[PDB]
Order: C-alpha cells, then sequence, then structure tokens
C-alpha cells in the first residue's frame, strides 16, 4: 500500500527511493500518467509509491517541491553550507556574495563555514575577523578544521535533519569537512546527484551546490532582494536599485558603515554584470 519516501539517487535507469517511515533503499519505477503530463522527478523529491516487495516498488506520485537547485538537480534543499577560505584557496568576498545571492534566490538557509583554521597565522586570523566583521550579523558562521576537528561538532548541529548542499571554491575543503562530520562520506553515465544520509539524521548532496556560480536567471532590478541588508533601508524612489538613484537609504547606510562597503561594491558590480544582456 501507499508509502512515502524521499528520492536519493538514480541507478540502472531507475529511481531509488528511501522509506520515510523506517525503510531501506527500495528501487523503483514510475508508472501512471507522469508520461501524459510532464511531472519530472529529481533527487530530493518526496514521493509515495507501492511496495511490491516481490521486487522493488513503483512510484505512484511525486509531491510538490519547495524548490529545485539546478546543475546538479536537487529538490527540496533547505541549507547551503558555504565553505570559505581566507588563505590557501583564497575566497574573495565577491565570490562569497555571489554564492549567498544564489542561496537566497533559491530561498535556502545558509551557514558560512571559515575552514582550514589550523593553517592560519596572525595575519590570516585578522582576515578571518574581517569576514566575521562582515557576515557575522547576516549569517551564522562556524570556524572549522577538517583536520583538527575544530568546529565540526558545532556544524553537525546545523546539518541535523535537513537536506544540505555544500558550496565553495574548489579546494576550500568541502569533501574533507564531509568526511570529518561522518567518516566515510565524500563528495563526487552518472550525472545525477545523490543524497547521503548523515549518521545523525539529515542528508547532504552528492556533488556541490552552484559550483558554476551562474547568476543570469536574475533581472538587474531583482538582485537587490538578495542582499539581506537591503530591505529595512528606505530610498526616495519606488524600487530604487541603489546605484545611481538621487537618494538612497542603502547608499546612505554605506557612507555610515551600517552596510559593509564590500557588500555594496559587489552588489553594484553584479548589478551592472546583469545589465549586459540585450
Ligand atoms: N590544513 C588543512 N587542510 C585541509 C582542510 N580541509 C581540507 N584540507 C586539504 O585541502 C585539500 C583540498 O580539500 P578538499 O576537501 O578535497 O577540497 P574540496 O574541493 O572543497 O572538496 C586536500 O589536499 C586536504 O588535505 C583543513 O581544515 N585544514
Ligand atoms: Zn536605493
Amino acid at each position: 500500500l501507499r508509502r512515502r519516501g524521499i528520492v536519493v539517487s538514480f541507478h540502472s535507469n531507475m529511481v531509488t527511493v528511501e522509506d520515510e517511515e523506517t525503510g531501506e533503499r527500495i528501487l523503483c519505477k514510475l508508472r501512471g500518467k507522469f508520461r501524459l503530463q510532464n511531472l519530472k522527478i529529481y533527487v530530493g523529491d518526496r514521493v509515495e509509491y507501492t511496495p511490491d516487495e516481490t521486487g522493488s516498488g513503483v512510484i505512484e506520485n511525486v509531491l510538490h517541491r519547495k524548490n529545485l537547485l539546478t546543475k546538479p538537480h536537487v529538490a527540496n534543499v533547505d541549507q547551503v553550507i558555504l565553505v570559505v577560505t581566507v588563505k590557501m584557496p583564497e575566497t574573495s568576498t565577491y565570490i562569497i556574495d555571489k554564492f549567498l545571492v544564489l542561496a537566497e534566490k533559491n530561498e535556502l538557509e545558509t551557514v558560512m563555514v571559515i575552514n582550514k583554521m589550523d593553517l592560519y597565522d596572525e595575519d590570516d586570523l585578522r582576515k578571518v575577523r574581517e569576514l566575521e566583521e562582515i557576515y557575522s550579523g547576516l549569517y551564522p558562521i562556524v570556524k572549522t578544521s577538517a583536520k583538527t576537528g575544530m568546529g565540526i561538532e558545532e556544524l553537525k548541529e546545523y546539518l541535523k535533519g535537513k537536506i544540505s548542499t555544500m558550496a565553495g571554491l574548489s579546494g576550500v575543503g568541502k569533501s574533507s569537512l564531509l568526511n570529518a562530520i561522518n567518516p566515510g562520506l565524500k563528495l563526487r553515465t552518472t550525472t545525477t546527484a545523490q543524497l547521503l544520509k548523515f549518521d545523525f539524521g539529515g542528508y547532504v548532496v552528492d556533488t556541490p551546490g552552484f559550483a558554476n556560480l551562474e547568476i543570469n536567471d536574475i533581472e538587474p532590478e531583482e538582485l537587490k532582494h538578495y542582499f539581506k541588508e537591503f530591505g529595512d533601508k528606505q530610498c526616495f524612489f519606488s524600487d530604487c536599485n541603489h546605484v545611481d538613484e538621487p537618494e538612497c537609504g542603502v547608499k546612505e547606510a554605506v557612507e555610515n558603515g551600517e552596510i559593509a562597503e564590500s557588500r555594496y561594491e559587489n552588489y553594484v558590480k553584479m548589478f551592472y554584470e546583469l545589465l549586459g544582456r540585450r
């Protein structure tokens, strides 16, 4: 009879589902009119199927998704674990804000993780204090070391229950942190993502988030809504883009220091970058 499950991967041209109750990995086939209609199914999709245990099962229906990450297709993602690096990979605030813009656009909770702390000397630490100085009040920050183990237990606290996606520049330590959180687990024909179950309940995606940092589906005038800070600020004009406009609460805030310059700076850069399109 009808049982609820979460899709976790696509094996041998078939959907692999996991039983929401207390189930194992039941392989499946989608039947019905999903054919007639165009109701596509993805990893992370919640579904209800028929347990013909005498050989896997059959997917009867696919629930409605809260969202759908793209390239590595993933549905119903709650969190973005943004792993950042001050030294070694060197992460610019610009890249960081593009990541946040993306996480916000897909309406996801974001947890910023400054990794490789074990490698930082005094100058590096200063750069760290600058990251906290910028993002402290906009997002949760956790200082970690995949090697030392520093900050992992605290990070396990955010992964619990939720379906999470790792994001960050190559080399920043995404796969190493994963293994630090759950020995054995690791980041990545077979072009679809997979959901890895955490020891403590919850899942993390096979491959990394928006690795292609593609901000195009965003209209210029839309971008401003993806910078938390820009909101409680009042600007003269109706829907002021905060760039040239004559009077801007946002521009005012920057001259004050209520808004980090880097934030404004990167937002404007991104703004103009989106304008170049017809
Ligand atoms: N010292 C130190 N090295 C780390 C840390 N995390 C990852 N690394 C190293 O950084 C390299 C890249 O890590 P990896 O997890 O593969 O990066 P990813 O591309 O973000 O998944 C590997 O050679 C690791 O040995 C960390 O917290 N501290
Ligand atoms: Zn404005």
